[PDB]
């Protein structure tokens, strides 16, 4: 009864929980947990597990939201460029005047400016706007599923 | 040599690897992995572990980037209001004309419109610009550390 949702909600923020702990938490067998976890991964609801890394602690002191205006014919080129840039942790094609939004993590202001100058070598970026993050109140905080 | 970094890199996209698997991959002891992971978690470099959930698979088909302009004095209450809405998975205070950027996941276009309309009933909001995501090229793809 809504076990998958409760299992997902249990792993949220506790993704290295043991099967024994998950089983105790959901009042089910360890085989039941193992089975449901396999099912959810096989169907692609759970894509994988990962640590939440504090890049700030590792010296990536600046996050920036980068907006770009690029004609559709040139989106293939700009998106490939952004995929090559690992510090661009999110890349969105979006409606509106700016049709790319990207979020990057940089060592400091000089680093961010360097990465942007490199990207602006692409002449089909006709307009750009950078917003520097002053407070990340919430970042990629996955919501619990309705049970 | 850069063990903590190789340990984090190992965990990326493999967040539930056994201590044995991690130890054999890094060619160190299970005891080494355990203590280094405990310290990385205690220093706040690893904030926790989580599954990568596919919300499109759970019926959350639509993503939007929401830009808001509020007075600084209102940033605290708007940020808390947005953090309360679990579907807002990112909330940033940023520089520029719009001092808030938020990212929300929604069941569909009608669900997004309803939620934004309610949000824009907040009298602290002086300007808004909602960009609907046409293609989520990359989303919270954490990058490997230099080693």
């Amino acid at each position: 009864e809504n076990l998958d949702a409760k299992l997902i909600n249990a792993l949220l923020g506790d993704g290295r929980a043991s099967l024994r702990s998950l089983a105790e938490e959901l009042d089910v067998s360890v085989t039941t947990v193992s089975n449901h976890l396999r099912d959810l991964e096989d169907e692609g609801v759970i894509e994988g597990y990962t640590p939440r890394v504090n890049y700030d602690a590792l010296g990536y002191d600046v996050t920036a939201v980068i907006q770009l205006k690029v004609e559709g014919s040139a989106l293939p080129e700009i998106t490939e460029r952004l995929r090559a840039e690992k510090q661009m942790i999110s890349v969105y094609e979006v409606t509106g005047d700016y049709d790319i939004i990207a979020i990057g993590k940089f060592r400091d202001t000089d680093g961010m400016n360097t990465q942007i100058k490199k990207l602006l070598t692409d002449t089909d970026i006709r307009e750009s706007n950078t917003s520097v993050v002053l407070n990340a109140v919430t970042e990629n905080e996955q919501f619990a599923l309705d049970v």
